[PDB]
């Protein structure tokens, strides 16, 4: 783990109140966050043991997700380096709230909504304010760019944002940061297919590719054109491809592979 300067503290500091942390710590409790001078506090006052210090320098990424009526709000964090986290560690950490006469009923069903994406708006807007001379801004998924996918087990929607490409809905978390990636090859995309399957590679050839398979067809030219505006360049073909077999070869001579024209093979 790198080593992390201790959380200054700050009057009274800026609040959000009745929030769960994730991944989880003990029994799951809610908390508050905090924000002080060079980063951030969670503690609960229910599980009076934890706390979880976040320093502005090491937040890589902040998000802040509205309801999407999946019935939850967030605020995300992708830390640059990992830290210590109960007896695990992390380089994800967020703070969410779950949703919990007709016409009264979805007046107040609104209301409520409406309520959770304010305070976690500007609470967002709070962090970014205090941790600006570390340049940091909110970033938001674009929801009109969303696609179904499966880079886990469950079917998710991941979204491009200004800088990355997300799923944090739901754990596992992934924060895909765009500049990272050298290429993104699109498999089992043939004549009469009903998904396919995304595949990227990381400049990085010692870290390992992420699939998200299983792509409805709907969405194969929107993730072109995703790909085309991130600028990554990408390739396609009909076959699932083995990449430990790929990235071992890559990685032992990865100056020869270069000189051969690169992923250029893909391409036909
Ligand atoms: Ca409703």
């Amino acid at each position: 783990v790198v080593e992390q300067d201790k959380l200054i503290e700050i009057r009274r500091p800026a609040v959000l109140d009745n929030v769960y942390i994730r991944p989880a710590l003990g029994k799951r409790v809610p908390g508050k966050v905090e924000i002080h001078q060079n980063g951030i506090r969670y503690q609960s006052p229910l599980s009076t043991t934890q706390r979880v210090d976040v320093l502005f320098s090491n937040i890589r990424h902040l998000f802040f997700q509205p309801c999407q009526n999946e019935m939850i709000v967030i605020i995300h964090l992708h830390l640059k380096d990992p830290i210590l986290f109960g007896k695990k560690k992390t380089k994800d950490v967020q703070f969410y709230r779950e949703a919990i006469d007709e016409f009264e009923a979805e007046q107040e069903e609104r209301r409520r909504k409406a309520e959770l994406d304010r305070l976690f708006k500007s609470f967002a807007e709070k962090i970014a304010e205090a941790g600006r001379n570390e340049g940091i801004e909110v970033d938001m998924p674009i929801r009109d760019l969303g696609f179904n996918g499966v880079p886990n087990r469950s079917n998710v929607v991941i979204y491009p944002t200004t800088e990355c490409l997300i799923q944090i809905t739901e754990p596992p978390f992934l924060v895909i940061t765009l500049e990272d990636v050298e290429w993104a090859h699109l498999e089992r995309v043939q004549f009469g297919l009903k998904n396919f399957d995304l595949v990227f590679v990381f400049k990085d050839f010692t870290r390992p590719v992420v699939h998200i398979n299983t792509i409805p067809v709907e969405s194969l030219e929107d993730v072109k054109e995703f790909l085309d505006s991130s600028d990554i360049p990408f390739s396609e073909g009909p076959l699932n491809l083995n990449w430990s077999v790929i990235m071992k070869t890559v990685t032992a001579n990865p100056h020869q592979f270069f000189l051969d024209g690169g992923w250029g093979f893909l391409q036909n």
